[PDB]
């Protein structure tokens, strides 16, 4: 009576005395209840009572609730702003980038661009087109050195002919080609009786040294009749005596065939057999392709 | 004797009726006849390990003196993904190229005039034509030498007249004109005049009877109008008063060209009394103006 | 029960209880203490622990954190605003560059490879072709912007004053004249003017000396035939020369032409036509030409 006779959990009596019962995470410290922590969890008895321990730089309280300090994330959220407020994602032709293996890479026209060995983009040299006379001289573009000049030799006949009178003649006779002119260089000849008028006649169908051919020696103005080149000479004249030089007219008249005719005329007249032609360099503006 | 032992007692501990009893608040409650900690729900709290523990994701989450700390593996794919970027990528281009930092678009800056993109989007060279002058020009797909400066012919149809020591007279005469590279030709008829001085002048009128599409100024020498004395040559002039001509050989040359009309010296050679000359064909060539 | 004293009720008690005076009180750590009359927990402060929901929870940021096995746990939307703006990176982006391309991995810059003598950036930051000057041999030139003909092969005008020499058979004599020189393509022409000269043989040598005499800009070479220094019967023609002793000269119709030029003399044969006995003559102005050498 007075007494303590019964106890409701978790103290209970045996034998007059009190004990309690502790399930895991109350124990005893010293003489005191206290809650157990084993461990390291974050959880710790620290000014005045349980409280729970967290990283300061990584974590924060917010109305007593756990939160993340938002400077965890400014390392990340910087490295990719450094990234968003310039990179390419598109690249426009010539440019192709293949956005799988981030490969970016040119669309060059091989025919007209290509690559230096060092790496460089420059422009294709193209070999220019040319047409004789013009042509590649020396590495650029020049003037053929065969247009400006190309010598030859004709061996071949000289035949006169004037009203019935008839006779022919060898003559051997450097022949030069300049520009768009060629030049036929007759040496002296001795020939016979000639008339007031006549033609001369340079058959090239033979005698041309190669590789120079009867075309190559056609006028510009293929075989229309001309009076191209007329000029003075003077031919000695005699019967076997002292020659009379006589001023006759020649010029280039014809050529057809590969048959080149002076005409030959002019100057009066005087009875003889025989005659003494000088030396006559004939000109006239050559065919062309 | 007696010893009644324990007449009261303090909170939480309270005693009526010779019972005592002991209040809780909550987060103590009995487990069984055991005081213990209550733990509502799942909040990452729990009982284990002999007592009371914090419960979290040992992959995100590890202690560090007894504080809660991200694990930096968490960043892991992270730190990786964005250093696999930085290491390479472009950020910014120079001229011809151009960076929209924008909306990253990447692209490039050409001049049309010379540089075009082809059919297929390739790079291509603007296909073009060299800048050629005359008497270079196009001869059939290549650079050539112009057929009209090789060779041209005209016509000339018109008046030559003399000139001398108070003679003077006329003849209706046509030629033949060639042009060929830098020089003219023109080809005179053998012709029938008059008296003739000792020294005298021909002239050839080619202000008019050229004949399309040559024109005057065609006929200038590259020498233009100066005094020259260009082609000497050896001419036999048949001099007579109605008889058998005796024939003079004189000296004849291009003299100068003035106003359309080309003068030619004729002088030398000795001269008789006559009243007509029988002139021969004469071919009078000289380099010509070009522009 | 001859125990002198008999116990009734609780005489002992172990810890955390304990008696003092006949009173019964319990000791208690710091995380446990009184509210009202109960035994309690004591949270002191904010440290994400509570007392609620009928007992101790813990409490964090619904959408940073969530539980999972009882165990605190990231939540995924916390990352999601990342590797989706990542995500969205990886996806076309330019990692490296191939030739004319080229990318500095440490600038992070883009440049092209040009060859400079070839290619140009215009005053606009455009690629554009360098307009190249292409290979011209003389005569071709530069005409104006254009691919032509050199003004200076198409004409050049000089002059000639010096030295002409007859020679023939004992007869030889000199005499100066002025001659203009015209140059067009590929010919020379020398225009002589009339002069007068002494006893000429039935064949001799006019010889003109270009050794000096010529006006810049030429020089004695520019007057060598294409065919050098060749033996040639080039440019015959016929010329008349007055002969006489005194009185009334008689026109000779003689044959000349070019035939030789050497170390810058050139030499013109003067031959036919038949011969009087004389001591003067009076000779023509004489033009005379032929194609000239070229480098
Ligand atoms: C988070 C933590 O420190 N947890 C430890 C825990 C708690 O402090 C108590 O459980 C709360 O009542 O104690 C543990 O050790 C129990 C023994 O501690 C011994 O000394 C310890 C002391 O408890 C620690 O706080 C101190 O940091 O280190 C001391 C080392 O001497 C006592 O001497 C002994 O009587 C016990 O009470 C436990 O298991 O409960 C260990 C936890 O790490
Ligand atoms: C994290 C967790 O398990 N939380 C539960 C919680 C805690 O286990 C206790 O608070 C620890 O003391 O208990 C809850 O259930 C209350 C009843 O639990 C009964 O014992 C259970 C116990 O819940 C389990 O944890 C244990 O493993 O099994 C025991 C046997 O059933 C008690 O016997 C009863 O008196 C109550 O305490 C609670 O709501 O508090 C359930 C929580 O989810
Ligand atoms: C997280 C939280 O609310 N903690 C509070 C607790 C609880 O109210 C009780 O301890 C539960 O019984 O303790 C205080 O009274 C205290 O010691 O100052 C106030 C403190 O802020």
């Amino acid at each position: 009576n007075q007494g303590v006779t019964s106890a409701g959990a978790p103290l209970s009596i045996r034998n007059n005395r009190m004990t309690m019962g502790l399930n895991d995470g109350l124990t005893l410290s010293g003489n005191n209840l206290a809650i157990r922590l084993p461990g390291n969890t974050g959880l710790n008895i620290q000014n005045g009572g349980l409280q729970f321990r967290f990283n300061t730089d990584q974590f924060q309280i917010v109305n007593n609730n756990l939160t993340l300090k938002t400077t965890v994330f400014d390392s990340i959220n910087s490295r990719i702003g450094a990234i968003e407020q310039s990179y390419v994602a598109s690249a426009v032709t010539p440019l192709r980038l293949n956005s799988s293996t981030k490969v970016l890479d040119m669309l060059i026209d091989s025919s007209t661009l290509e690559i230096n060995s060092s790496g460089q983009l420059t422009v294709r040299s193209t070999s220019p087109n040319l047409r004789y006379p013009i042509a590649d001289v020396s590495g650029g573009i020049g003037m053929s050195p065969n247009y400006r000049f190309r010598q030859s030799m004709w061996i071949g006949i000289v035949s006169y002919s004037g009203s019935g009178l008839n006779w022919r003649v060898q003559v051997n006779s450097d022949i030069f080609i300049v520009d768009d002119y060629i030049h036929i260089c007759l040496p002296a000849f001795d020939g016979f009786s000639i008339a007031d008028g006549g033609d001369l006649s340079l058959n090239f169908v033979t005698g041309l040294l190669p590789p120079l051919l009867t075309g190559d020696t056609e006028p510009a103005f293929h075989n229309d009749v001309v009076t191209y080149g007329a000029q003075t000479v003077a031919i000695g004249l005699s019967s076997g005596g002292t020659p009379q030089y006589m001023s006759k007219n020649l010029w280039v008249e014809q050529w057809q065939d590969g048959v080149l005719r002076l005409r030959v005329e002019g100057g009066g007249s005087i009875t003889h057999s025989n005659s003494k032609w000088p030396a006559m360099t004939v000109s006239y503006p050559r065919s062309f392709t």
